């Protein structure tokens, strides 16, 4: 497809805010699941981020954190709470147990081809949005404004940050990624940021990008 929006399908939730939580990866891999069970159940609604940093253990919580091992645990432990039954309170607690929490259930997780940013286009075309991971660490990045982003000083190879990738297009001759971040509805745009896309995989968008299997 020659471009994407998920959010004019109603493929994605509201823009969340991590708070004092470096729990981006919880976010990504929610989004993405959010995703999924838009597309499979026609229901859109909030999963539980903090169902992740509490229970996925193969991560770090407020540390850091990878989307793989957190869908593995939505499968492994047979299902995750929406954000209702589970609400985000910006710190790691003990893993909490809700008998009527469940509202999405995982049956695995692919990855893109690593640094392959057509197959990551694929991916989100066919799938739905997707979790991908880029370097962030940049103040051009962090005070991100308006239009395509690109700094050529990012480094693919320095991976610190969990986002969502929603979509793709091209605006005023850039192509772009249509970014999803957590830092609330006030930082970029409304929460989002186009992210240049096919600019030789400019802050490692396609490095470790993967999606949930519903
Ligand atoms: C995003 O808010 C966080 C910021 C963490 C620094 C405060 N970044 C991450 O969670 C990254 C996710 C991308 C690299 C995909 N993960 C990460 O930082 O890994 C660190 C880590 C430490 C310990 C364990 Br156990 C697992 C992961």
């Amino acid at each position: 497809p020659d471009s994407v929006d998920y959010r004019k399908k109603g493929y994605v939730t509201p823009v969340k805010n991590q708070g004092q939580c470096g729990s981006c990866w919880a976010f990504s891999s929610v989004g993405a699941l959010e995703g999924q069970l838009k597309k499979k159940t026609g229901k859109l609604l909030n999963l539980s981020p903090q169902n992740l940093v509490d229970c996925v253990s193969e991560n770090d919580g407020c540390g850091g954190g990878y989307m793989t091992n957190a869908f593995q645990y939505v499968q492994k432990n047979r299902g995750i709470d929406s954000e209702d039954a589970y609400p985000y309170v910006g710190q790691e607690e003990s893993c909490m147990y809700n008998p009527t929490g469940k509202a999405a259930k995982c049956r695995g997780y692919r990855e893109i081809p690593e640094g392959n940013e057509k197959a990551l286009k694929r991916a989100v075309a066919r799938v739905g949005p997707v979790s991908v991971a880029i370097d962030a660490s940049l103040t051009s990045f962090q005070f991100y404004s308006k239009g395509v982003y690109y700094d050529e000083s990012c480094n693919s190879d320095n991976l610190n940050h969990a986002v969502l990738a929603v979509g793709y297009g091209i605006q005023k001759g850039n192509k772009h990624w249509i970014i999803k971040n957590s830092w609330g509805e006030n930082w970029g745009n409304k929460g989002y940021i186009l992210m240049a896309r096919n600019k030789n995989n400019a802050c490692g968008i396609a490095n470790l990008a993967s999606f949930p299997k519903m």
